[PDB]
Formats: structure tokens, sequence, C-alpha cells
């Protein structure tokens, strides 16, 4: 009658709970407690002894720090289905170094650090399994970033060309930019190497020709797709 | 005894060699051999017994699989200053599960799996330390995805507004063609929950109306600039 039965599925997808066996998963949930917070509610203050890490189910919780001057400086924002402040465990930190707070009515789980760290201690095969899935998941995240960051790169590139190509539609050949390839990549606040991979890709397909800074557009109808 | 001077300092920056003690690293470097490959060179095949993980310093190495025996399906792409196939070390598996080939001339480090496991056994603090630097890196990568994925979505929202209302004989405040909350969601292939949020943020700056029903653009010049 106590929760359970449906919650185990929410954690079974997370990286920190995958390596754990059904027996160890229930052993950690036994010490856990459901926490409900409202708008402007603090999770843990900067100075309180570290004894538990949290797992957000739904909502938005900010961490940030209490920087000097009297202003809050945001470090990272944790969203749904993601754990935060879990690194404070195996770091052996006695107290919290951040003041967590929820902007919107959020619901979180409170897992004890003493009931999690001790389970990892001894019987290393577990820590070995934890490092296994924790790494394979860290490589898929970088792979996604490599693709997502590339999409934003392919975006600005074409966008910066269309804004100056909007001068006499049909046959676009008037391209300014007193810059020399690489140099313009540093101004657009984007990776220098990516610009030499996107422009060259358009040349291979047969859309945009390159003749040293001199950019000529063959068809504007075939550029509206990727922009 | 020494193979390189700068190459040894590059490992210190990585998360899998930082927590390791200099004394333990010296014994680990003695078993490792420097590897130099060119274009179209294979690191490890999909069948041979696994006994070493690799660390890439410069270049790019693809993996893909060949077990279904049909097409070269890519699994993960690794770049410079990143380790690949290190998860095979933890998961006591006798042989590799995937292939490996470098598309561009790359230099690699061949660290033995047995030499690293011996440093993990018995010792509990070392294992937890590795997880500490590994978890903190995950937070830094995930936070970047929450921004990049949002940027890729926002730019698309500002793109469909330009295509729907461009150099036409309509009206700035009166946009042609009605728009819903589920219709555009399929035009840009984005979450339906994010679409309503983007329209709200841009509506606060003075670009749109801030409502989903009927689009009434006040500033068309501010749209072409976007993020």
């Amino acid at each position: 009658m106590e929760f359970q039965r449906v919650h185990q599925q929410l954690l079974q997808s997370h990286h920190l709970f995958e390596p754990l066996s059904p027996v160890q998963l229930q052993e950690l949930l036994a010490s856990s407690d459901l926490v409900n917070l409202d708008k402007g509610a603090y999770v843990f203050r900067q100075g309180e002894p570290a004894h538990a890490f949290y797992y957000l189910i739904s909502g938005c919780v900010k961490i940030y720090r209490l920087t000097p001057e009297g202003q809050e400086k945001i470090l990272e924002v944790t969203n749904e289905r993601n754990t935060f402040a879990e690194a404070m465990m195996f770091m052996d930190t006695p107290n919290y170094v951040a003041t967590a707070q929820a902007v919107v009515p959020s619901q979180l789980f409170r897992f004890s650090n003493k009931a999690y760290l001790r389970q990892l201690q001894d019987n290393t095969p577990l820590a070995l399994a934890l490092l296994a899935k924790l790494s394979t998941r860290l490589h898929q995240r970088i792979d996604e970033i490599e693709t997502l960051s590339l999409k934003n790169a392919t975006h600005r590139v074409v966008r910066y060309l269309l804004t100056l190509a909007a001068h006499a539609p049909g046959e676009n050949c008037r391209v300014e930019i007193p810059v020399a390839k690489q140099l313009v990549a540093g101004h657009l606040s984007i990776q220098p190497e990516t610009f030499s991979r996107i422009m060259h890709r358009l040349g291979d397909e047969g859309i945009i020709h390159l003749d040293g800074r001199e950019i000529s557009i063959l068809d504007r109808e075939r550029l509206e797709c990727f922009e």
C-alpha cells in the first residue's frame, strides 16, 4: 500500500540505478522519502551537513551559489528525470556548497548518502558495474552533443548568408563579408573547424560554390530546407 | 622508460587518469605502448579477445558493427581527448563486441585492461574518486544539451514565422494562414510542450503576441536577427 510498484520503473531508466540489482534497488528505496515542494521552496541550504542526494521527477529546481555582493549566480539547472548533487557523495563532502531551490511546484525523492555509499563499498563488482554504464552513457551524451551542436552550426551559417542574400532574389551572387573563411567563424561565435565542414559539404552537393570569400548561390529554393 | 613528454601531461586532464596516483600511473605507463596509425587503419577488430582500452589524443576513430553481416551501422564516433571502448574493461568480457577503424591518421595509447583492474581491486576510495570526476562531467555535458537542444528548437520556431510571413503583400500585424499548437509541432518536429514556451518567451521581448491563438507580429526586423 506504500507507494512502490510503479516508482521502480522511473529509476530503472536512470544511469545510477541501472547497475543496481532489484534487491539493491529496493534496499535503497526503503530509506528514501517522498518530498513535495511549492513555489520558492528550498531543497537544501549552503551550510547544512550533506547526508542525502535528490532525484527530481517533475518540475524545475535551481542550484546556483550564494556569490558575494548579494546576488545569486546560477551554475546549472536540473530538469525532470535527472539526479543532482549526487557527486557530493563519493567526494566525501561534509556539507553542501550550494543552496538548491525550486522555482515551480516540484516533487523530489530523498535518497540517503549513507544508504547508497555503503552499498558501493565492498563487493566492488558493483562499483565496476557502476563505472560501466556510467561511461557508456557519457559517450552517448557527447555523441548527441556532436550532432546537436552541429545542427546549430549548420543553422547560423545559412542564416547569416540569407540575411545578406536577400538582395535581388533569383540568382544570388552578391555576398559581402570582408572576412576570410576561418576568420568569420570566430566572429559568429562558433567552432572554427565546423565552418570548414559545412561550407565544403554544400559544395560537394552542388548548391554553393566557393572561390575565395566570393560566395555564389546557385539555387535559393534548395537552401530553404537547411537553414 | 619515457616515450613522450607532453603526452603524459594530457592524461592528467582526463577523468580516467586524474584521480590515479603518480606512483600508480608510472607502473601503468610502463605496460602501455605508443600506437601510430594512418588513414584507413583498424584499431581493434570485432572478434579478438579484449585486453586493452584505448585513449585518443588526436584524430577520429569510428566503431560500428559487423555482426549482422549486412551494412556498416555506426554506433559511436569518438574524437580527440576522449577515451573509447574503456567500458569493455569494466565488463569482464573476453572479447570485443564491436569493430574499430580510424578515418584519419590518429595517434593512440594502448593501456592494458588487466593493469587497470589490479589498481581498482581491494581499493575502494580509488573507485569512488573516478566516479566523482565522472559524475561532475556528466552534469556539465547534460546542461549543454538542455541549451543546444533548445537552441535548435527556437531557431526553427523563428524560421517558420519568416517562411509564413516574408516579402509578401499581406500585413505585419496580420499573419496569413492560421496556426495551432499541434500543427507547427509537426512542421519542425519538436515537443508540443516546448512550442508554447518559445512563443511565450519571444512574446515578452516584443516580437510576437505571447499567445498561441492567432499570430500578431509587432516587430519583423527583430525576427530576422534572433539568437
